[PDB]
């Protein structure tokens, strides 16, 4: 097989069997550098399909990741948030060394073997976390109780024996797990002779499987996926942070290593009463060269989706590349994993071979949460509710099983039409510059003016409202278009295409002390300038920056009540710096940039837009809700020769989900100019368009002339730097 050229199901095989092969700790880099040393995996890389890398879930550990691959769920939803965890309600400790690993109470969701079994198919497993557990009261048709020393040849032979079974007994889905190159990675690090030997050993295991399949004439019949749970990075005992250096006495329990959690020792009693906010405060900006950052789980970057679970302790530590965090100075040599999934070293491999996959294809990176829907498509079965975007992986398949469709809008735009240029209520707003209010006629756009602003500022169409009974209206202006939320008295979204900046030297500033009522929106559905007088902590901010487009006359279209959003004074410093300096820099690099911004409400930190009853903070003595986050989605043309409003091909996206916090403690900006921490803070809160979509109840790019499957690739894309 290994010498045979790049190449078909035999009698009794109506549907192609699926084999999911996991090579633990096989980082993406190992394939990029050492593939030519691995002849069997290199043939699979040459002939089959493979991604540049597959993104794992945080923490980049075995059990949360392996269970994510087979469920399509984030650890917070499937329950396995770590290898070591504590549940207060169950009052039990989970570990790989305890019998609690086999307790079905910890395992939520529906793994692929169960999905296949519930839909008339048989499933076998030669090791996989959860497969030796009675998840939802059931085990796979054939399974093996985990035994790490069983030779690879014996595991392969048993799997080939399962494929030799008669059609009635023979399973359609198979899982197989191998401990290497992870074990070698821990011993001597990712760049060692030990990992080379381990990589050659896993190549022999894959070689035995392919040769075994060739013997049965199944090598071009079986749809095989070879992947990893996470990557590997080098550790050092000179790269360890100690909690003794920050606390005089440690009375708390700590889950040590690359993804730390802090909780009380007195469990279950003090679990909820434990001052989690005190610990994060006592660890924030303590040392200038601090190699970790403390966080309360709702404050963690939203793209991680690591907060909505009792097992996820409120205190979390984000550890820097190649560093570790422990209780005391009392392992640390070689290598480990568990770090941020965005780190290059934490990236996993993904290779596919078989009749359902595209031959000799290199695909762009994607997330392991998408594998579940792909496995369902290969097995011709319906997926259970998960976090993958069904259809985003169709570009991997020769003939896709599922055809995705645009999300249907649940609420239509109504009202806010121009009637009179004279406001019925001033809303306690003042603009001494005026005077006449003839600038209100600039808000009265004709049919051709609406079409001109729709073509420029909504080039991919308006974001659709995927919310029931959401009373809203669209507001058209020469420089921007917005979707105003009537009940919350603020826009849900604001869209505008910034053209390529010329001068940049002396740009006009924002017109000060000028704010007035919007004649198009009802006074009862509008924000008042007097609302921001009573509250001292929160002030008003502009969603669309008035001075970014046009002249002085253009600024008046944005200096209205409908462009106001509740903003913390410290947050406004980041927001105004981004729109004045960073946004112009991005518009130069991208040859113009389309911007869609708006508020996010996620008080229950579940990654979904809040229902009105879920909002727990408002502008003092008003019903105006305070956003938990602010989104900024930047869209430009992939081909930089075109502007965002005249882009025929693919698009390039850069979304941000920035926490709306009263302090900038996360950036540690004491005695530091904004050019040293604002960009770093925005970059730390980069997310996918899909993340923005879930947090807002909006759907983007529905008017882009491209198939839904290609648009889903753009929506699941995570920009990296
Ligand atoms: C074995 C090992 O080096 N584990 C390290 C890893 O944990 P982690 O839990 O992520 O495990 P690894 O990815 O390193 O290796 C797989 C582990 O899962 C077990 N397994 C695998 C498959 C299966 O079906 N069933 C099963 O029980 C293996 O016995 C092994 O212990 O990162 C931690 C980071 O803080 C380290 O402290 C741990 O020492
Ligand atoms: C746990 O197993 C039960 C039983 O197999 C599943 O319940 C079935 O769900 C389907 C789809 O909703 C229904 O058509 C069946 O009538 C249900 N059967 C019973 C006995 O209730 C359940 O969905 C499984 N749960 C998970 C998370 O996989
Ligand atoms: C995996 O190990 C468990 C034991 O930990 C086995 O479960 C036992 O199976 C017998 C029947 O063969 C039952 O009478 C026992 O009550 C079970 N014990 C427990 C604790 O569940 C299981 O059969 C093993 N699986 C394989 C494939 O060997
Ligand atoms: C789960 O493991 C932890 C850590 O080993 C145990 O924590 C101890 O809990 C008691 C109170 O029940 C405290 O007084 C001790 O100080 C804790 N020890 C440590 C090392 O933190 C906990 O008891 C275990 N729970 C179960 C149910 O096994
Ligand atoms: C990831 O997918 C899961 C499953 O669809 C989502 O969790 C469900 O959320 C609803 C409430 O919106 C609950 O009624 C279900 O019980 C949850 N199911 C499970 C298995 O937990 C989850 O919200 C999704 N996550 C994101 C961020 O979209
Ligand atoms: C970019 O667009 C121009 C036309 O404006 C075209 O000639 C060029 O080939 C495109 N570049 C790529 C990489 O497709
Ligand atoms: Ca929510
Ligand atoms: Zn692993
Ligand atoms: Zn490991």
């Amino acid at each position: 097989w290994v010498t045979e050229a790049c190449a078909q199901c035999p009698e009794g095989f109506d549907q192609p069997p699926v084999i999911l092969f996991s090579m633990d700790g096989f980082r993406a880099e190992y394939l990029q550098t050492w593939s030519t040393l691995l002849p069997n995996i290199n043939k699979l890389k040459t002939c089959g399909l493979h991604s540049k890398y597959m993104r794992a879930v945080y923490p980049t550990k075995a059990f949360p990741n392996h269970y994510t691959i087979v469920t399509g769920l984030y650890p917070e939803s499937h329950g396995i948030i770590d290898n070591n965890m504590y549940d207060v309600y169950l009052n039990k400790n989970f570990s790989l060394s305890s019998v609690e690993k086999s307790n079905p109470a910890w395992w939520s969701g529906q793994p692929i073997w169960l999905t296949a079994m519930y839909q008339g198919l048989k499933a076998a497993s030669y090791y996989w976390p959860g497969s030796d557990v009675a998840v939802n009261g059931s085990f796979p048709n054939i399974y093996r109780n985990y035994s790490n020393s069983v030779p690879y040849e014996s595991r392969i032979a048993t799997l080939l024996q399962w494929l030799d079974l008669p059609k009635a007994e023979r399973p359609s889905f198979y899982t197989i797990y191998v401990e290497e190159p992870d074990s070698a990675g821990h011993k001597s690090g990712p760049v060692s002779a030990g990992v080379i030997k381990a990589l050659q050993l896993v190549d022999d295991a894959f070689g035995m499987l392919m040769e075994g399949l060739k013997q049965r004439n199944l090598h071009n019949c079986v749809n095989i996926i070879v992947l990893a749970d996470h990557g590997m990075d080098q550790t050092s005992c000179d790269r360890v942070e100690y909690m003794t250096d920050y606390f005089p006495e440690i009375n708390f329990y700590m889950y040590q290593g690359p993804a730390p959690r802090i909780r009380t020792r007195n469990i279950p009693q003090d679990f909820f009463t434990f001052n989690s906010e005190e610990i994060v405060r006592d660890l924030s900006c303590r040392k200038s060269d601090q190699h970790f950052k403390p966080y309360l789980t709702p404050d963690l970057p939203k793209r991680l989706h690591y907060a909505k679970n009792v097992r996820i302790d409120k205190v979390h530590l984000m550890v820097d590349r190649q560093w570790l965090a422990y209780r005391n100075k009392g392992n640390c040599e070689g290598g480990t994993h568990g770090y941020n999934n965005e780190f290059k070293s934490m990236e996993a491999i993904f290779l596919a071979h078989g009749p359902s996959f595209k031959e000799k294809t290199v695909i762009e990176p994607f997330e392991n949460i998408e594998v579940y829907n792909l496995l369902c498509d290969l097995l011709h079965i319906q997926p259970a509710p998960n976090n993958g975007s069904h259809g985003s992986l169709n570009h991997l398949l020769k003939a896709p099983f599922y055809q995705p469709s645009h999300a249907e809008e649940l609420s239509k735009s109504a009202g806010c039409g121009f009637t009179t240029p004279l406001p019925k209520d001033s809303l306690n707003c003042s603009c001494l510059a005026l005077q006449e209010e003839q600038v209100n006629q600039r808000l009265n756009l004709n049919r051709g003016e609406v079409s001109a602003t729709e073509k420029t500022n909504l080039p991919f169409g308006r974001p659709r409202v995927i919310q029931k009974n959401k009373d809203h209206c669209l507001l058209y202006h020469r420089e921007y278009v917005s979707g105003f939320g009537k009940a919350m008295k603020m826009p849900m979204w604001s869209s505008y295409t910034v053209p390529k900046p010329g001068d940049t030297s002396s740009l006009p500033p924002t017109v000060p002390d000028c704010l007035r009522a919007d004649v198009r929106v009802d006074p009862s559905e509008s924000q008042k300038c007097s609302f921001y007088l009573a509250d001292q902590n929160i002030d008003h901010g502009f969603l669309y920056p008035p001075a970014i487009k046009g002249n002085n006359e253009s600024q008046y279209d944005a200096l209205i009540t409908s462009n106001l959003v509740p903003m913390y004074k410290e947050f406004k410093k980041m927001w105004d710096y981004f729109h004045k300096v960073l946004l112009i820099k991005y518009a130069i690099e991208r040859n113009g940039v389309n911007v869609v911004s708006g508020p996010i409400f996620d008080y229950n930190y579940d990654g979904h837009f809040d229902a009105p009853d879920e909002i727990t903070n408002y502008v003092a003595g008003t019903d105006v809700p305070v956003p938990t986050h602010y989104f900024v989605v930047l869209t430009s043309c992939k081909n930089k020769t075109h502007t965002p409003d005249s882009c025929p091909g693919w698009l390039d996206v850069l979304p941000f989900v920035v926490p709306h916090r009263p302090t900038n403690v996360e950036s540690c900006p004491e005695n530091k100019a904004e050019d040293l921490w604002v960009e770093e803070r925005f970059k730390a809160h980069i997310a996918r368009v899909r993340d923005v979509e879930l947090l807002t109840g909006l759907d983007f790019y529905q008017e882009k002339t491209q198939p839904v499957s290609e648009i889903l690739q753009l929506k699941t894309y995570l920009p990296t730097f």
